[PDB]
């Protein structure tokens, strides 16, 4: 392995989203994983009914005593999923006690213009502790709203939310908003150093597929953990996402519910080598 991430979201055993992909993929991309479970499900949350669940609010503090005695270092940390307010706080300063030289976050509240089912303003409030030492926070346009206390848009001027949401970061960092459409396309916008706002994206797909985020999240945090500067990170995770979601609709499931596909992912790994969240 070249660096060791931390990988903090949901485990779910049947689905195919979440650590069941990040872990996959940052493997390929040359990371030793510490694959650490938020919540620990028979199956996600979306389409097989109510499923089994394991509460680990007593278990992360346990973890991170363990880790800490047994004086680990980790590179860097991508979190995503987190479920409590108790283990946003557990996991931030976890986080504080590192020197980390990445912290990717993954602020899952809610889309479509409302918090997920179970979610409200304390966990809004947890969340934007959580974030405050991130170098990087990947909200879709719902959370981007939640994090700032704009009313939700539609489509917000970026000029006045990117500002807005950054300020909340620590000096240096980026918010980047992941599902902005322009035209046919969708991607994400940021601010560049000079404070212009930045897009790229990647022509939209018919038809809504899950593990999207969590994919995108992984691609991201290992592109950045690997060097790569912003701009092109974006760019690429962009176009390796709008491949994992056409190959998924060419597999013609059956069952809608498994998440994107990562064979062509992987390969193209590889190559360069050389209502609740879903």
């Amino acid at each position: 392995s070249l660096s060791t991430m931390l990988v903090a979201e949901d485990l779910s055993a049947v689905g195919g989203i979440s650590l069941s992909s990040a872990l996959p993929v940052l493997t390929a991309m040359q990371y030793d994983v510490a694959a650490l479970p938020t919540s620990l499900l028979s199956t996600h949350t979306s389409g097989y009914g109510t499923p089994a669940v394991v509460d680990l609010s007593t278990w992360l503090p346990q973890v991170f005593a363990h880790w800490t005695r047994a004086q680990l270092h980790f590179d860097q940390a991508l979190i995503g999923y987190v479920g409590s307010v108790a283990l946003c706080q557990q996991i931030t300063t976890y986080l504080e006690q590192q020197t980390l030289s990445l912290l990717v976050v993954d602020p899952v509240l809610g889309d479509l213009g409302q918090l997920y089912q179970g979610f409200d303003q304390d966990y809004v409030a947890a969340m934007r502790q959580l974030i405050q030492q991130a170098d990087v926070i990947l909200p879709n346009t719902t959370e981007a709203a939640l994090l700032t206390g704009a009313p939700y848009q539609v489509t917000p001027d970026l000029e006045v939310i990117l500002p807005a949401l950054q300020a909340q970061l620590k000096t240096g960092a980026h918010a980047v908003i992941t599902d902005v459409q322009r035209a046919d396309q969708i991607g994400c916008a940021w601010l560049d150093e000079a404070g212009h706002v930045q897009y790229c994206g990647a022509r939209r797909l018919p038809g809504h597929y899950n593990g999207t985020g969590d994919t995108l999240a992984a691609v991201i945090a290992g592109l950045l953990g690997r060097g790569y500067p912003l701009a092109p990170t974006l760019a690429r995770a962009n176009q390796w996402l709008n491949m994992a979601v056409a190959e998924t609709i060419a597999q013609n499931r059956t069952d809608d519910r498994q998440g994107v596909a990562l064979g062509d992912l992987l390969q193209a790994i590889l190559a360069l080598n050389e209502h609740h969240h879903h």
